[PDB]
């Protein structure tokens, strides 16, 4: 929709063939697929990723591509392609895909109460904040909240337009 948020982002992604169901929650496999396409990675049809849990499905060669490019690791217990992706995992995808750690000077400050107490991925969220890719709300960044398709489009369109090649 025209005056609706996300439209310039989604058009950018459509223009680059990387993506309406904007409020739909995104799975980790769908996020990885958007990455594989925006990065223009080579997609070998029968290439398989390492992960036992990511075989035999439409997303499988896309996951293999972003694993080969170093963009995804597992969770440690596989890739969990059909689990919903949360914001801190999204951050991890973008930081790895675009080497965003080389785009900031030193270590970004922590600007949110709920990034301070985080088990993993604090640094990656802070980098997104530092780069203004995540605007962030008030005093909560909500690292474990799931990402919608339109929110993913914004993160990716914004990041790629700035740092893509
Ligand atoms: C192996 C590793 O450290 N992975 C990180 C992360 O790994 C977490 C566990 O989630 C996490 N497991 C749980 C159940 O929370 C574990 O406790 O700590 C690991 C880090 O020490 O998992 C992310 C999953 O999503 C992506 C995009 C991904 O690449 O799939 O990014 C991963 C991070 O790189």
């Amino acid at each position: 929709p025209a005056d609706h948020w996300g439209i310039d982002s989604i058009n950018y992604l459509v223009e680059k063939g990387a993506v309406f169901e904007p409020g739909k929650e995104l799975t980790r496999a769908e996020a990885a697929t958007m990455m594989a396409q925006i990065l223009n990675l080579p997609i070998d049809k029968d290439a398989k990723p390492s992960f036992a849990d990511s075989q035999g499905q439409w997303y499988t060669p896309f996951i293999a591509a972003v694993e080969k490019a170093g963009v995804i690791k597992g969770t440690g217990n596989g890739f969990e392609p059909n689990g919903k992706i949360d914001r801190v995992s999204m951050a991890s995808l973008l930081v790895e895909a675009y080497k965003l750690d080389t785009k900031v000077n030193g270590t970004p400050a922590t600007k949110f109460k709920d990034l301070e107490t985080l088990n993993w991925g604090k640094e990656k969220a802070n980098i997104l904040v530092e780069l203004g890719i995540s605007v962030g709300t008030g005093d909560q960044w909500e690292p474990k909240k799931t990402v919608t398709k339109a929110e993913a489009a914004q993160f990716i369109a914004k990041t790629d337009k700035q740092f893509g090649t």
